[PDB]
């Protein structure tokens, strides 16, 4: 007759195709990619015949077989695909097979295929929206935001976005390569730690702990292979397959290395590391280049050259080729985008009309036009048009867009940016006609986390009452609050301004909208971004 029903023995049931050392500090010791996971299963049989053949079934599909030589046994086999499988041990003989009860084994992989959907409820003022406008709706999630700001991936209103850019991927490099970091507490030191033993100009992860080791909703088990933001983003892709999650390389303090990319030897090394990166972390849909201004004028005052414009176009070209190479190997489609300055002076230092042919989207940083970094010339930090008191204002959203359109850039590539934060000055004075922007400041305004910057959340919750004056400049399409006694002036985006930009995007037939760090919003900004772009409400 058929064999007796076997029983699965005690033993770890979680494995991974891509192993991650939950204790490593160096990127080169953090991950090791394997073509398949090494699984092992043992069983017992206290009653009945042991059969002649033993098989390991994964979801009913045979994954291993071998002679059944005793009432007990062990099977070692490979699993080349991630997922949660119902594993069974079956004993078989001439007349019949007998399977044991199912035991779940997890075979982890960086695409999150082993994780249950991370479908969290919208928080704060966030309201549901369907991405049915065909327009881009993106936002940035900062890696470091999981600390003080305590804003994790599970707090992201993922259903109200089409693109999600990661809080910046660094480029390895010490003195002379990433000096701009030295200005931030232990940041430079952190990067050297991650890049220990790694060639300079290669991609890396800035905060390994926050990225893959910190426990977070959905990935809290002490023995889960991928935790932190990455782990969560993997689960997030399971819930929102169509969501494009893109790693942004660069940023204000990590753009320094780009200025060396003129040397193709380094550029090739960079493009190669990015590819290996995309192969390693499958949840990512491409790459975002945030070279904080080619030509200088960035965080580092000693970098920038006329050669930068050409380098940028070359970089995008080579990256696009690399992604194409990758598509041929995975069959997937990858997006290539970039965040650029909205100022015409910087936009002209690059031939975007040519680079656009390799890029999917161009995220126009139409914000930070003004700020505490200049106490003499004040203005709207993210306005749409020039104000009435200075119609010849240079830094405005429209000018930025026009500059691009002028070069020959297709409007569909342009994604206008909105701010979920405000910039402000303190002790403003010497203004006339009651327009604070015409005076000068004595210093930066007290910020939420750092001087001169305040989350929209704090603006809407603390500076929308009391002695604060609220004003919406209809000419420029931008709001601002002012406290006469202390001279505190704050410029930011609000539902109305964002709505103005949305209709503007709809009119000029631009790509869409995106915002700087989703952690600073309470929902008003993103809600408006969606509504103004045509997305229908109600959960889908």
């Amino acid at each position: 007759a058929a064999p007796g029903k076997p029983t699965i023995a005690w033993g770890n049931t979680k494995f991974a195709i891509v192993e991650v050392d939950q204790a490593a500090t160096a990127y080169n010791n953090l991950v090791k990619v394997k073509n398949a996971a090494d699984v092992s299963v043992s069983w017992n049989l206290w009653n009945g015949d042991a059969g002649t053949t033993a098989k390991i079934l994964l979801n009913g599909k045979e994954a291993w077989s071998g002679p059944s030589t005793g009432s007990s046994g062990t099977a070692n086999f490979k699993v080349n695909k991630g997922g949660r499988y119902q594993m069974q041990v079956a004993l078989c003989n001439a007349d019949g097979c007998t399977a044991s009860d199912a035991t779940e084994i997890v075979v982890a992989d960086t695409d999150g295929s082993h994780l249950p959907p991370l479908k969290e409820s919208l928080l704060e003022k966030n309201k549901p929206y369907k991405q049915n406008s065909g327009k881009v709706v993106g936002s940035y999630f900062v890696e470091a935001g999981v600390y003080g700001r305590n804003f994790t991936v599970d707090k992201i209103p993922a259903q109200n976005l089409t693109h999600l850019l990661y809080g910046f991927i660094p480029i390895c490099g010490g003195n002379g390569i990433n000096d701009s970091l030295k200005e931030i507490e232990g940041s430079f030191q952190a990067l050297q730690r991650s890049c220990q033993g790694r060639e300079d100009f290669k991609i890396s992860i800035h905060d390994p702990f926050a990225a893959l080791q910190k426990a977070q909703k959905g990935v809290t088990a002490w023995d889960d292979p991928y935790k932190g933001n990455f782990g969560q983003l993997m689960a997030l892709k399971q819930a929102h397959p169509d969501l494009k999650i893109l790693p942004s390389i660069g940023g204000w303090t990590l753009s320094d290395p780009f200025f060396f990319m003129g040397d193709k030897v380094k550029r090739d090394r960079f493009v190669g590391s990015v590819k290996e990166f995309l192969q390693t972390w499958k949840f990512f849909d491409g790459v975002d280049i945030d070279w904080e201004f080619p030509g200088g004028k960035g965080a580092n005052p000693n970098l920038g050259s006329p050669q930068d414009g050409e380098t940028y176009v070359l970089l995008m070209k080579e990256l696009r080729a690399m992604l194409d190479q990758l598509s041929a190997e995975t069959g997937r489609k990858y997006e290539l985008t970039s965040a650029i300055s909205a100022g015409k002076d910087k936009i002209d230092k690059v031939a975007y009309n040519v680079a656009q042919n390799s890029m999917d989207h161009i995220f126009l940083m139409s914000y930070d036009f003004y700020g505490a970094f200049d106490l003499k010339n004040l203005g709207h930090q993210t306005a749409l048009n020039a104000p009435a008191w200075k119609p010849d204002t240079a830094y405005t959203t429209v000018n930025g867009v026009n500059a691009l359109l002028a070069q020959g850039v297709k409007p569909g590539k342009i994604v206008v940016g909105t701010a979920m934060y405000g910039r402000g000055w303190t002790g403003v004075n010497g203004y006339q006609n009651n327009i604070p922007f015409t005076g000068t400041a004595t210093g930066p305004v007290k910020g939420t986390w750092e001087n001169g910057i305040v989350d929209y959340r704090q603006i809407a919750s603390q500076f929308m009452s009391g002695e604060w004056q609220y004003t919406y400049d209809a000419t420029a399409e931008a709001p601002y609050v002012f406290k006469p006694s202390t001279g505190d002036l704050i410029t930011f985006d609000d539902a109305r301004s964002v709505q103005a930009k949305g209709k503007y995007v709809l009119d000029k037939q631009l790509g869409g909208l995106f915002s700087w760090e989703i952690d600073a919003d309470n929902g008003d900004i993103l809600n408006s971004m969606n509504a103004s772009l045509g997305n229908s409400a109600g959960v889908q």
